[PDB]
């Protein structure tokens, strides 16, 4: 490591834990920088060289942790909890965890290059034919969200489950072993234990828990209504009314969403749908006024606009020149302070225009805690930067703010385009949380050694059953992963903070739409223009991570804990609506028949 970068001599008390704080900021400033420009210019632009780049890149940052991680361990492990100053204890408490730089040298080589390995077989599997071949991007995500053959959509859950999975299998073992080595170096039981230490709650598993129960009947009906619509699509020998539906026919691979069956089950079709889509054409909008229109609700609530370097440098739309790039979504922190940026190969329509706000809305994040010390610009807690994408997308969304920035003439009054909108927001925000709240459960269990490989399939099934209500199409066994087949796992990037960040998106809405004045159904509720609500979101934005999430929480909501409450307020009318709707058609909710699995297809797999 470049002299230059590692740390120098500093006293062991907290005094020189400040100056060593400090200097850390000074180093780790460059080295985080270089690590994002160089993901950056693979990203926007992806070669084998520019990838080469990243990785070199990538590996200075892991040589710099160590570096400064032994040093924060050797000079205040035994003292650091002890120092008056809170935020200092925050940056020291992360220096001084390794995480893989605990492992032998050849260890920790390994471990990097199985993350590698997992990741390349994830985003390069595919489901040939009794042939071309189909690839997750768009192929198969796009016969999951449209085709409404059962036997279509059956080859494709199963080709892609076999394909991502299984190979993963041997990997994720010695992951996961690897993973626990290094994290027990750090104090930790096992890493399931490190990924929830972030929420610094002792009852985090409880608490958790207790949420799902409150939400679980807002699911069950959920369940019980679309399960009956695809009884009537599929007929009875494929859907049990009584018992879980098969995972493949909710218009999404891990049937986490399940807006895409909208046109199955819309509560009153008389009535015409949301679509500005045809008006922002007509109108000539293009990538860069989207942007500025986001760019305009947040200066409306009196938060920051984006700076020049925004607009410089940022990639709004899909390169003319034939680049090939990331066109997914995502917004950029640089850690220097000054560059921001986002990455989107925008199109003109409505649902984009709400991905640019909640993307924007972690813009704004960034630029309101960059005056932090860089360990501490991130959310209150791994949850928060979704939960605030999310509730700028709930304003915007609305009938309501689409009328006020010019996009719908008329704002229609009747309660059941009402329902409607609830619905299509339920398919979304309620069919999400059990999946949300079950991947970790499932990790948790393989890091504390309760499921080995031997139980990998079967542990991940128990879930996926008792929580979501599903079955797989096709019988399974221990040769299969399934778990594989979810980007998460084989890219060990952790789940639970999207369970949290679905809740806590409500609570944020709840209590901005009270500081904004608004009177009514939480739905129709829109923050523009609220400077009120604007200056609720700063305070709770430029804290980053510098002050424990439940006491931020508590000063923008009046909680300080995740409360289910809000949730089930915003959704009360078509939760009422579902109910009547079920005891109308005398449903069962839930799945008595938990055993029940659907037969395969006559002459499975020789089919169009
Ligand atoms: C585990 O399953 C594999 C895969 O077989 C498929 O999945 C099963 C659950 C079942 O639905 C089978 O009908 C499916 O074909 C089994 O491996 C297959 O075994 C058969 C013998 O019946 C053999 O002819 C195939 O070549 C095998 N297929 C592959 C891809 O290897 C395996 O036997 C099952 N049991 C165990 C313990 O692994
Ligand atoms: C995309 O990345 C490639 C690198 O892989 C860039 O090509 C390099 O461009 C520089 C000049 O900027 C040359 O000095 C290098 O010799 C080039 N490398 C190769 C392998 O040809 C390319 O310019 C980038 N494209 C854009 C639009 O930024
Ligand atoms: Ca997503
Ligand atoms: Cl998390
Ligand atoms: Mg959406
Ligand atoms: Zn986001």
């Amino acid at each position: 490591l470049d002299p230059g970068l590692q740390p120098g001599q500093f006293s062991a008390d907290e005094a020189g834990a400040q100056l060593f704080a400090q200097s850390y900021q000074s180093s780790a400033e460059q080295v985080l920088f270089q690590s994002v420009a160089a993901s950056w210019a693979h990203d926007t632009n992806i070669t084998a060289e520019n990838a080469r780049r990243q990785e070199e890149a990538a590996l200075l940052s892991q040589e710099f942790a160590e570096a400064w991680g032994q040093k924060a361990k050797e000079l205040y492990e035994p003292i650091w909890q002890q120092f008056t100053d809170p935020q200092l204890r925050r940056i020291i408490g992360a220096v001084r965890t390794l995480g893989s730089a605990n492992l032998p040298l050849a260890k920790r080589q390994q471990y990097n290059a199985l993350l590698s390995q997992m990741s390349r077989i994830y985003s390069t599997a595919k489901v040939c034919l009794p042939q071309t071949c189909w690839s997750l991007d768009p192929d198969l995500t796009n016969i999951l969200a449209s085709s409404r053959s059962y036997a279509m959509l059956l080859f494709a859950w199963e080709g892609w489950h076999n394909a991502a999975g299984i190979p993963l299998k041997p990997l994720y073992e010695d992951f996961t072993a690897l993973s626990n080595e290094a994290y027990k170096q750090d104090g930790f039981t096992d890493t399931g234990a490190y990924w929830r230490s972030w929420y610094n709650s002792p009852t985090f598993e409880d608490d958790l828990e207790h949420l799902y129960q409150q939400l679980e009947p807002l699911y069950l009906n959920l369940h019980a209504f679309v399960r009956r619509a695809l009884h009537r699509r599929y007929g009875d020998r494929y859907i049990n009314l009584r018992g879980p539906i098969p995972a493949h026919l909710l218009g999404d691979m891990w049937a986490q969403s399940w807006e895409n069956i909208y046109d199955m089950v819309v509560p009153f079709p008389d009535k015409p749908n949301l679509d500005v889509t045809s008006t922002m054409l007509q109108q000539g909008w293009q990538a860069t006024h989207m942007f500025r229109v986001a760019e305009e609700f947040f200066t409306s609530l009196e938060l920051s606009p984006m700076p020049p370097e925004f607009w410089e440098g940022s990639m709004l739309e899909k390169p003319a020149d034939g680049r090939e790039v990331v066109c997914h979504a995502s917004a950029w922190d640089f850690y220097n302070r000054k560059d921001f940026r986002i990455k989107q190969c925008t199109r003109v329509t409505m649902d984009q225009l709400s991905t640019v706000h909640h993307e924007m809305g972690h813009i704004q994040y960034y630029l309101q805690y960059k005056d932090l010390p860089v360990s501490l610009r991130r959310g209150a807690n791994p949850g928060f930067h979704e939960a605030i994408g999310d509730v700028l997308a709930l304003s915007v969304s609305t009938p309501e703010h689409l009328h006020k920035i010019g996009l719908l003439d008329r704002v229609t009054n009747d309660t059941e385009s009402d329902i409607n909108y609830l619905l299509k927001m339920a398919l979304e925000k309620i069919a999400f949380l059990p999946f949300g709240y079950l991947v970790d459960q499932w990790r948790w269990g393989v890091f504390s050694g309760r499921t080995p490989p031997s139980r990998y399939n079967f542990d991940w099934w128990y879930l996926r059953t008792k929580y979501q209500g599903i079955c797989p199409p096709v019988t399974r066994n221990e040769t299969h992963f399934d778990a594989g087949a979810k980007f998460h796992v084989p890219n060990v990037t952790p789940y639970i903070r999207y369970f949290v960040s679905f809740v806590l998106q409500f609570q944020f809405h709840e209590a901005l739409c009270k500081e904004a004045g608004y009177e009514g159904p939480l739905h129709q509720c829109d923050i523009y223009r609220s400077t009120k609500a604007g200056a609720k979101l700063r305070k709770v934005l430029r804290a980053g991570s510098s002050r424990p999430w439940q006491e931020v929480l508590k000063d923008m909501v009046g909680l300080d804990a995740l409360d289910a409450q809000p949730l089930l307020k915003y959704f009360q009318l078509v939760t009422q609506w579902l109910q009547e709707q079920n005891q109308q058609n005398g449903e069962v909710l839930g799945w008595p028949e938990y055993q029940w699995h659907p037969p395969l297809p006559d002459n499975y797999p020789e089919g169009i």
